[PDB]
DNA sequence: GCGGTTTTTTCGCGGGGGTCTGCGCGTTCGTGCGTTTTTGCGGTGCTTGTGCAAAAGAGCGGCCTCGGCACCGGG
């Protein structure tokens, strides 16, 4: 895993702090969340690279991300 | 639901060195200048055709009196 394990834990807790106050986490929940997040982001970067190559470029730009999320059907 | 075991999460500290960052020059790729090949709406001259004053005689149709006859009623 490329992201670390403690900043990601803090991010997850911060996000979870909105839906219910003072929620405990479990052995393999944060690990699964990190695996899913990194897999998702790698797929998104694959699609972004495809779009950037389509535009005859090598640099990925935010509009490529936006196009990828639009075609995937993401809101 | 309640008691058990014991893993691996949370807690804190020290050290390393890869990653971030200040600084410079160059270039490659982003942006504007100019153009290629073609599509489209703009108009015309000409073709082909349209709706908007008596006088007089001659001739005529209707008509009417009349001629003349056949006919009903009776013996």
């Amino acid at each position: 895993l490329l992201i670390r394990k403690l900043p990601f834990q803090r991010l997850v807790r911060e996000i979870a702090q909105d839906f219910k106050t003072d929620l405990r986490f479990q052995s393999a929940a944060i690990g699964a969340l990190q695996e899913a997040s990194e897999a998702y982001l790698v797929g998104l970067f694959e699609d972004t690279n495809l779009c950037a190559i389509h535009a005859k470029r090598v640099t990925i730009m935010p509009k490529d991300i936006q196009l990828a999320r639009r075609i995937r059907g993401e809101r």
